[PDB]
């Protein structure tokens, strides 16, 4: 009995690492949709880009309390939308062109939530 050989040499003939928008990724459940009174949050993969630096931006009928932490696969973002309507997410990095997939369109549903408040400070003039 016997048997053949089989092997690879190949060079590196690319740089390795480079400025890279679109490697850029996105995915999570806040992407999936829009809940109004729940606190989505999504993973951004910034590990074949690299540590360059990011930028995250929401746009909507009503501001959210947008969150940053400092992660070691990239950045985690959570928002949590109070009114239903249009939203949009956008996403930077390295550069003023976005990333593959953006922008974001997220339709959020669910009237407005239900609390007591509304209330008018003084000397409002």
């Amino acid at each position: 009995g016997s048997s053949g050989s089989s092997g690879f040499k190949v060079r590196v003939g690319e740089p390795g690492q480079a400025g890279n928008p679109a490697l850029v990724s996105a995915y999570g459940t806040g992407l999936e949709g829009g809940t109004t009174g729940i606190q989505s949050e999504f993973f951004i993969n910034t590990t074949r880009a690299g540590p360059g630096t990011l930028s995250v931006t929401i746009e909507g009928p009503s501001k959210v309390k947008m969150d940053c932490q400092e992660t070691p696969e990239g950045y985690k973002v959570m928002y949590t939308p109070m009114a239903p309507g249009n939203y949009l997410i956008s996403v930077k990095y390295g550069g003023p062109n976005h990333i593959v997939g953006s922008p974001f369109k997220a339709k959020v549903t669910g009237q407005r939530l239900v609390s007591p408040g509304s209330a008018n400070e003084t000397s409002s003039i």
